[PDB]
Formats: structure tokens, sequence, C-alpha cells
């Protein structure tokens, strides 16, 4: 993971 977003 570690990454953000939104999806």
């Amino acid at each position: 993971x570690y990454x953000x977003x939104y999806x």
C-alpha cells in the first residue's frame, strides 16, 4: 500500500 487515492 503506502500511496493514497481516492478511487
